[PDB]
């Protein structure tokens, strides 16, 4: 992950001299948050998950919305993300959504993160940090009732239960939450695992003399919070849906568009090869648009000869493989095309739209694989309109 | 591409609190440059191609080597890259290796870039910029003899030849180079296209009254410079080989390693699912290492259930799919594993090595697709040893 999340919010002139960029619809983000809120029980609170620099959309540009919406909790993964969240002035709960090394946790003490622990050694390490800093650190215990087998303590055996109790009774730590995480969007499976989580967390609280009314039980990602409402419990952890990436729930549109522009227009006669490996040959006298975007910007090699882009409200085929820095598009039949015109790689333009499924099929990746790396590799412009 | 290339060269403490990082062997880079130089004719000069933030390895950390080695020319793609090169104090020739929009070219005037033009409109636009800035701008004309059909002017028709002459005779521009670029690593094809390039460039110079001895003819990328020596001409444009990514020439080892560390160690009984979509189930009582790296760091989803990583000098299988931020590895049979230990995702560790072909097969990407996005998504540490 980036060591530092740049403090700049790119302006129009800066975007104008960028090769490619992301356009983030702040209105759509606000709308998605408000829509999501409308479905939450009165007794659940929201922890907005902002890992991977807010799912590629950018923590620094989105935090003022999180604050204006009065969201009480934010989740992050890296220390750079924790810093960017606190630098926004956010003074609510900040949780880490993943296991973090001791070196990560120790360097972030000033940020008041509630770490996520699932092993005795993590508890021991944090207890020592607490001791050395003269404070009691707040933690969430991750349980494995969801069956992720990743961050949590599995309690299906005697040894696992014993380890769980050790975590939960560690001196110098305050257990403020107990959680799990679900691996699938199957509602029946989530309901069965939710029941098991309630059993496991109740048992653990009994064993460690924790008071239920002081513990935040939380299990729900975006899918679960909306589609298994009884799993909302004390707090929900929506990430993708806020950004409009919950594939089961298309009523939350994506907030991200990926754009470039036509650099140059080239006349190429019939029977001319295009691109590395000469994977395409013109079948007619052609006009090709040269776009200064390539796989190093996160537009994959596989897009060539498969994808279409939008130029002047019309679909144009990507021809030849995409190079490290350049993409070539056939604009032979597209009317009105000129250098400098905006090109949509993902998003809408006039009456045309590129679907998420289309992107996925062409890239042979899932959508977040695309957009998280778009976000590390391109500036974000926050559009505020409508 | 990034709008700004961070000015920091991460130190050990900063790396220690990063989740994942790249290790760049400066010694290997120096060695690769010196080895490459040993094969260049006395009359050719070197333009080190440093696009995509030096192929993910980082312009700012590598420029002092470029300068110490007395390389006279650097090539870049984005304006941010041009800035990073000039900010190193490099005062040699700076060329753009791709078509760039007018908005890009106009914003970069202070950087003294020699732009790369293949259309009349680009020539006209730059001539106007020259006029308005009271100077003569230096340009390279891209020709299509290589058959890339991307940045160049195709001269196989009368109209193409006429456009080429218009580019080459534009008032207020100084043609300092004429070039092409080859789409394949086939030496016989490169030789045939080289002959055609010599014919086309000679004709163009005659038509526009250009003086051969003042024009730099250049056609060779890494592959061509080493494997078709007669194509070295006046200047070569090596990128990949300097960084140790020329697949035909393994005698230039890769300068990049991708690393993380063990965050936590988890005991998971037999018949336990791991990861989203529960694509893996343990067949025995297991110990799993949780690594804080995932696809948002550029370690693809497809690595799960396919790849191995190196921990304590031994290979360990990645189990379940990689998530946005986390990777799980089976260390059940690995002896000596402890939290905090370094993990090699790509590179060498003790007697083990992960091959480029292995990476490619597992990720279902070509190597530069991986490393360019590693470079935008992780800090670089420059190792200076041996
Ligand atoms: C990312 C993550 C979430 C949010 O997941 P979405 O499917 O994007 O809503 C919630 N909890 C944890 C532990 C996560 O890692
Ligand atoms: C990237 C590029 C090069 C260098 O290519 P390698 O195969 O990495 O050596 C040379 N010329 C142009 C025009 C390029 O775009």
């Amino acid at each position: 992950a980036p060591l530092h999340i740049d403090t700049a919010l790119p302006d129009a002139a800066q975007i104008q001299q960028s090769n490619s960029w992301l356009e983030i619809s702040l209105g759509q983000f606000q709308s998605n948050i408000e829509q999501f809120k409308s479905h939450m029980n009165a007794n659940t609170k929201i922890c907005a998950i902002m890992k991977a620099d807010a799912y590629g959309n950018g923590i620094r540009g989105l935090m003022p919305t999180i604050i204006a919406q009065g969201i009480p909790c934010v989740g992050v993964a890296s220390n750079a993300e924790a810093r960017a969240v606190r630098e926004s002035g956010f003074k609510g709960e900040l949780i880490r959504v993943r296991s973090a090394s001791l070196s990560e946790m120790s360097s972030a003490l000033d940020l008041n993160i509630e770490e996520l622990i699932g092993t005795h050694q993590q508890a021991l390490d944090l207890a020592e940090l607490a001791k050395q800093s003269g404070k009691t650190l707040k933690v969430h215990i991750a349980l494995n009732d969801g069956g992720m087998g990743a961050a949590g303590i599995d309690m299906t055996t005697e040894a696992g239960k014993k380890e769980a109790v050790s975590i939960a009774t560690q001196p110098s730590l305050s257990v403020v939450g107990i959680m799990t995480h679900f691996p699938n969007y199957n509602a029946d499976e989530v309901r069965a695992k939710l029941a098991q989580f309630k059993e496991s967390s109740t048992w653990l609280m009994q064993q460690a003399n924790l008071k239920r009314e002081e513990i935040t039980l939380h299990v729900a990602n975006s899918y679960t919070a909306l589609n298994v409402p009884e799993a909302q419990l004390d707090m929900v952890r929506p990430g993708g849906v806020l950004f409009g990436d919950l594939p089961t729930n298309p009523e939350y549109p994506s907030i991200v568009s990926f754009k470039t522009r036509v650099s140059s227009l080239h006349h190429l006669p019939k029977d001319s090869t295009v691109g590395y490996d000469s994977t395409f040959t013109t079948s007619r006298d052609s006009v090709l648009a040269n776009l200064p975007v390539g796989y190093s910007d996160g537009y994959p090699r596989k897009m060539g000869n498969k994808a279409e882009v939008l130029i002047n409200g019309q679909r144009a085929k990507v021809v030849g493989v995409t190079s490290m820095n350049t993409t070539v598009v056939d604009v032979t039949e597209i009317k009105g095309v000129l250098p400098g015109q905006e090109v949509v790689l993902f998003g809408q333009q006039q009456k045309q739209s590129i679907a998420v499924s289309e992107m996925e099929n062409n890239a042979e990746l899932i959508f977040p694989e695309l957009y998280t790396l778009w976000g590390t590799s391109n500036p974000r412009f926050y559009v505020k309109s409508s």
